[PDB]
């Protein structure tokens, strides 16, 4: 179906872009990966931005639009273990805010040491019985205020931190994951702990492979005009805008993504007015 | 007293910059002219010296020093203090068409600007004035399409005239009031003179940045920032001095966009502080 | 000394329009603004205290003191993001006035919004997509916002994560070094107090009137200076004869440049009549 | 069908025009009936506001609406002399900006002492050979800036001011007015001066006779709620609002009328939002 404006993503950028687009009565459509404003649950696997209108190819439906706001965020990197692929959506996940509610009063683990890992551990503490953060280094690379919150819960709450350790194998059966094999990288001593689910939070790349060859990109990030003269979210293709983490490899905060999401909606409004 | 980070302002940008700075345990100080912690100082900075380290800020009686400065003084509509106004106030020069526009019934007036405010004032004055001449420095108008269409309809079939790529150089008049304007085409540099009974300045919210004149690179009162995709997007021409919110944004001007750059400024400042000693 | 027949406080459409009309009546008005024949004088100063109990009225500036026979208050209204109660101790750690600034830090947490205007409703709606639950707290029995937004709010209150507590005010924000964890509220009609658990509170009152210096001397309601209004003249007069108020300081409904200009004009004409009969 | 509208505004002075702007900004597609904005030139001679929708009767067409903004202003007041009615549109007028151009290089008079009289005398000075302002009091009840303009022209221009005097009779013949009989109210001495035309500018009464019996009124002015709680322009009938000089007998400035016109549009918007 055809729409004046389609927004890809539902993080702070996508959501803020929809609010502003809706306030301008553009009747935006948000297409978000399965897991006024109209919300469509679909996953775009291909796009054609060389002609007007722009074409988006979903699982079964095809969409067309006059303007496109890309706010797909980032997607988790995986360790690459066979037991990781093998237990996907069955004890292995890379999105605590997606699947974390299924582990109420259960023991879970988080693998990583950046902001994503710390934020996921903190988010899972309010749901899980216990949260075990596993990281290969001796220190964490996150904001100080979040580290202090984490350490407070590690000393007096339901969080355990295992330093200088890597995930060797995810163990489980037909019903799902039930254990993890870990190894201390400094001592090479292996252990085995019981876990109902593990959350991989080790690194994030922008979700932009489908735009390869059509949009100017650098290290996977969609290039935007930026600047102080307006049209700051516009890509090399007029009418195609990018906001949030897909076009920001420095700040990566919900508030900065919300800001560019707003900008994208206003940029799109101006493009539609002059069509 | 000396501080690692001082934030000037009290809007979404200043507030968001303080939150992030506080989360990084920088103990930020917010100096506002209103009258993991944050300190709030109620004072008005009337002068600054950003040429040496540390930066100096001059308040009403007390002086402050800092290693980094986040300018987020915002923008506010001015109704008083426009050029040539004091001599011609309510007698030819105004910034409020809905205030004294009614005194120009069957008279020729001008409106200076190209945003929503300028277009709306020109449209409002058309129902009163004999003719309305909209004067703008750019080639296009930065307003909603519905308002542009209304304006163009009156320009084609009404009493509205549009002079593009032009700026107001001087307001000419005498004891009884304004009677002419000196204008200049910014592309050709050719100056002209048109007869007008009154002029209406419609630029909207202007940035609060007069104290930084001569030290920070500015354009139309807005503090220039690096912007871009390689970090330090809120940095001014002086390293360690950052600007966020409406003082450095003349396009979007939303609370959420100001909050975004405020956050960016705090993170840019954090990086500058980490690499100092 | 620094005496004037008419002094106007403010720099918005009301103050400006009041000056024009006062000047046209040759009252030689003085506009005192806190920024930085038939004439108007502009003084750049900030009034921090006033004494309106005697004639002439006294205004205290940074260094100069002024006296006047009539006073037109047109100080407007501005959004405050800083200086809310209990904020200084809990800033960016439980107390805020900008949901779009730090709302994202309350994902899957219980939060509250204080207010009943467009700002409060919009912040509650914005926070619903982030927070576990949003509790809107308002002192009145009805909401003073656009109907389309009220319907959105009520839809989420009936089928979503929004709860509404009417006829209630925030008495105290409770918490510790790590942040806010509770709120003390009071029902203004029954005076019964309660205590609810909250991870963060968002104060959403909008543009508030700049009138704290007139507390105790001028009749006010929710910070707005009460004016006589009506159809019999002296519509901008406060409880003190010779003291008038115009613009957003005395209007919590329309808040347009043209409506403020109208009352600013009215204030100048009301002041002119007061001066003629002195 | 097509004769029905969500909002109809009666009048085109500052109140009516400001109400239309705001109504249009709220996408109400307002219609202005004056005697995305639509302008209709018609005169309403009867209204029925007792039922929904409200009915308005024009010269030939009938209109219906969900909300009504009355901003009909005021119309010139006349002394009530027989010779005044008798020379209407033939030497007697109450609108200098209407008929003043027909007295180029002729002697004219203006009767009154308020802003209207002063402004008409000043307007007529640029056209007429001479302008004689006649007023019953010793001083003028107008803005000081306008009085100074008038007095400057009275001392160095073509304006003459006759104080403490009233118009007793308008004298003329088949071709029109040619003289006026005036009397000094303090001395009772009468005089006779030659004039080609006289302009009555003594006051303005509200244009509201068609609303008699349906809307609460006082001395012809439509009563409005006023106040500080909103709906300040609402009459005794919900959905019917009044703005400008029709509901203001004190201030009467273009800017005050513009203000209430804005208020009326916002009040009407709220009434329409809650209709369903
Ligand atoms: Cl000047
Ligand atoms: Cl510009
Ligand atoms: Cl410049
Ligand atoms: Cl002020
Ligand atoms: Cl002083
Ligand atoms: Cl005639």
């Amino acid at each position: 179906n055809h729409h004046k404006l389609i927004i890809l993503g539902s993080g702070p950028a996508g959501y803020t872009a929809a609010i502003y687009a809706a306030r301008a009565n553009l009747k935006p459509v948000i297409i978000t990966g399965m897991q006024d404003t109209q919300i469509v649950y679909d996953t775009i696997n291909a796009v054609d931005l060389q002609n007007k209108p722009f074409k988006l190819v979903g699982e079964v439906e095809q969409y067309t639009c006059d303007t496109l706001i890309i706010a797909t965020g980032a997607t988790a990197k995986y360790l690459g273990l066979e037991s990781e692929e093998k237990f996907m959506g069955k004890g292995v996940s890379a999105c605590a805010t997606c699947d974390g509610f299924f582990y109420k009063n259960k023991d879970v683990a988080v693998v990583g040491g950046g902001n994503t890992a710390v934020e996921e551990a903190l988010f899972l503490s309010n749901i899980a019985k216990s949260v075990t953060l596993i990281h290969r280094r001796d220190t964490l690379r996150s904001e100080k205020i979040l580290i202090d919150k984490l350490m407070e819960k590690a000393q007096h709450g339901n969080i355990n931190i295992i330093w200088n350790t890597t995930l060797e194998e995810v163990l489980g059966d037909d019903m799902g994951v039930n254990a993890l094999r870990i190894k201390n990288i400094k001592t090479n001593e292996e252990s085995q702990m019981g876990v109902a689910g593990v959350f991989i939070a080790i690194g994030h790349t922008p979700n932009t492979s489908i735009f390869a060859g059509q949009l100017e990109m650098e290290n996977g990030y969609i290039k935007v005009k930026s600047g102080l003269a307006g049209d700051a979210t516009q890509t090399n293709i007029k009418g195609v805008f990018a906001a949030g983490d897909v076009a920001d490899h420095v700040y990566k905060q919900a508030v900065t993504s919300a800001g560019t999401g707003c900008m994208a909606a206003l940029d799109a409004e101006k493009y539609l007015d002059n069509l």
